[PDB]
């Protein structure tokens, strides 16, 4: 259907994808608040808990940067779409 930039898992639709992203990638490890982006998560952890997060949780090592803004399928670089749908 669609796939997650961070982990390459497939989902039947974007709504399900967004919930998975919030749960597995944008969740604060200390309090479990679900933020809306990986950047948002890292800023939360820092500001609330004073901890530095530089890797997205549960992500492939090449996808682990907090700096790219991914919302469901929105923001995925065209190269990564390519690599996923063949390779
Ligand atoms: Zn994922
Ligand atoms: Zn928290």
């Amino acid at each position: 259907k669609v796939f997650c930039y961070y982990c390459d898992r497939e989902f039947d639709d974007e709504k399900i994808l967004v919930q998975h992203q919030k749960a597995k990638h944008f969740k604060c490890h200390v309090c479990h608040k679900k933020l809306s982006t990986a950047g948002g998560m890292a800023i939360h952890v820092l500001q609330v808990h004073k901890e530095s997060v530089t890797k997205v949780p549960n992500a492939k090592p090449e996808r682990e940067s907090t700096e790219i803004e991914i919302f469901g399928m929105q923001g995925i670089p065209p190269d990564v779409l390519a690599a996923h749908y063949g390779e």
